[PDB]
RNA sequence: UGCCCGGUGCCGGAAGGUCAAGGGGAGGGGUGCAAGCCCCGAACCGAAGCCCCGGUGAACGGCGGCCGUAACUAUAACGGU
């Protein structure tokens, strides 16, 4: 339980980064997958849908052999 | 060579409370024609000891429980009771 938190959470810095949301710009980005929308506001309330299903996609287009 | 004198010890305290023989004798009782003789007896006075108030540990001795809380987990300097 400890290593497999360690290697989600890491030490927490600012770097490691998975997903910035910049009040300022109404932005909100995903670094893993090339992806960013612009409804903070609903991001942040909820309406995370569409980046999962964002992520889904690279996910798939990752499991292509070979 | 720390903290606890509530308990036991010892030390201190001419106040107060309790307190024995004794002092005292309100008031009774036995008997006798009686003078009387005999008995019981309340208040009150009346030590040490004990109570009571203090002190005291290189005197007898005693020196907690539960619950929470910090940049991973853990722990908990910290908080509550
Ligand atoms: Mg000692
Ligand atoms: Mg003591
Ligand atoms: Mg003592
Ligand atoms: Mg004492
Ligand atoms: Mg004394
Ligand atoms: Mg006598
Ligand atoms: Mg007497
Ligand atoms: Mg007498
Ligand atoms: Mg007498
Ligand atoms: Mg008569
Ligand atoms: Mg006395
Ligand atoms: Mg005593
Ligand atoms: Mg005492
Ligand atoms: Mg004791
Ligand atoms: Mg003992
Ligand atoms: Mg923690």
């Amino acid at each position: 339980l400890r290593k497999t938190r360690l290697a989600q959470i890491g030490t927490g810095e600012r770097s490691e980064k998975i997903r910035t949301y910049n009040f300022p710009q109404s932005r909100v980005t995903d670094h893993r997958i090339g992806f960013t929308t612009h409804d903070l506001e609903g991001v942040l309330s909820g309406h995370l849908t569409p980046i999962l299903e964002a992520l889904k996609r690279a996910d798939q287009e990752r499991q292509l052999a070979a």
